[PDB]
């Protein structure tokens, strides 16, 4: 179109299509801001990293926006199934995926590089006097990725998991907690010794990943 | 001002005016808007900030203006350091009521972002003649509460813990309170031995915490 | 160099310039100022980070400038699996001193923003015959434990575990460590079976993770 200068109001504005300033070699670009140095200006992009949502609403001629913002990080996995977990945990199967019982299943996708997922299991479970074994599996893997113990002594406890895991890309992962009691005994989630309501009601153990950015 | 044109500043031949309207622009510059290139011609865009982002401009002079990007405060923190003796028990008819076991701890928080969730982590120290210990949040106005966890101790004090996140609908500020107690059974002591008494003769800490985080969906 | 005014640019009616004055501006784009728009005229406004955030301006290149807006690293993760005999009791002549149980770790944290806090959580596992297990978490230089907890074990391995949170109070580094003993009595065997034999026949693995958060100041 045109340039020039003009009143608009009472303020004087220069005004055209697109501008070219300082050190850039062609006019302002796709997603380049005005941005000035030591010298003259140049024209940079914007650009989120490590943890850092950055929105451009780039199609308004009238109505445009840059919005900084986090990255969804947290994700929650509420598990209020009552599950009779009867597979053992042994020294024989622990490096294996056949030991204790699944008793969820949890896909999460990462989205920052190089990040981590704090993990957090806590299970509400019931066995007769004994050891509690907990293991988080990575499908795809051979093995658990990280092993806890808990404890009952007959009555309801919480019992937990604990662990960070490195994050290798930027697609969804599905991860699987596996319970089971360490080398004997039958072990219940979110009920009693005998399968049964724990006061009556039902109960909620708890999954949860947290992204978040390692030194 | 009220003037515009090319003016030389030092050796720099640069462009000057009250205000500039570039590309699709309708209007001059307005309020938090910057230029910014598309593939076409530029825009205005409002740059703000959301999701546990502040956004904050200052303009203290014509040469020091300023705009900040931050964190919103996410972290609230609760001791308790008192020593109280629960003898309200948690039962099949009270668990789903108020009035379930005994209120440690009482707290209020105000969630910086719309949709935004609190981790909740409640670490107590209890002690009880061997049995099971259960916890409840409470969310003020309810008639339940929004999550149950259970503990244990044989006559040693053990740490007994809640875990829980909760949706947070607003900005209002909400109040939660803690309660404690038997698991049906007898009695149970935070903060102390069995008995009532200081564990290792000092005063102990127990931990409730908030943490607002932004949640996938 | 020294030229301006306007010029075609394909279809584009384009104004150039070495550098630019609008608005309030009393001199033209310095050093990382971009022009923002006010409720009057525009300003030259700096962009800056605080509160945990970082911000870098790939800058002094014409191709390829940038400002990246990132986080700071918050996560501080020291994974222990050595099997560890702790001989060392907690007592109450010695709960208030350096002496209390068994040193399991020491990490050094530094944290990136200042008046932050470190949400802390020590995840242990730990044996011991019938009894208590004392947690005591320790800042180099003070005299005393900042942070205690406990745990329990039947005899057969169990979590113990320490949540806390600390108030920083410089940005320089700091070393914190981790003891474990028996309460009164006993010994505690961490990562380990009682008698000192691998938990399952394997290595396992305990956790001390220090979260870098801004507090809510209420
Ligand atoms: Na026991």
């Amino acid at each position: 179109g045109n340039s020039g200068f003009y009143l608009y109001n009472t303020e004087n504005c220069v005004f055209a299509d697109n501008i070219k300033v300082g050190q850039m070699t062609e006019p302002l670009k796709d997603q380049q801001i005005i941005l000035g140095t030591k010298s003259t200006p140049v024209a940079a992009k914007m650009t989120a990293s490590d943890g850092i949502s950055l929105t451009v609403s780039n199609n308004s001629s009238t109505n445009a926006s840059i919005t900084i913002g986090l990255l969804k990080a947290f994700n929650n996995f509420p598990i209020t199934n009552k599950i009779q977990c009867n597979g053992l945990f042994t020294p024989s199967n622990i490096e294996t995926l056949l030991g204790g019982t699944e008793i969820g299943k949890f896909t999460v996708t990462p989205k920052s590089s190089g990040s981590m997922f704090l993990v957090s299991a806590d299970i509400i479970a019931s066995r007769m006097e004994g050891g509690v074994v907990l293991a988080l599996v990575r499908e795809g893997d051979s093995k658990p990725c990280a092993i806890s113990y808990g404890y009952s002594s007959g009555v309801p406890n919480l019992c937990s998991l604990r662990t960070s895991i490195t994050n290798t890309g930027l697609t969804p992962t599905t991860y699987s907690l596996r319970v089971g009691g360490l080398e004997s005994g039958v072990v219940w989630v979110n009920a009693l010794s005998n399968g049964n309501d724990i006061l009556g009601i039902t109960n909620t153990s708890n999954v949860s990943f947290l992204e978040v950015i390692p030194q």
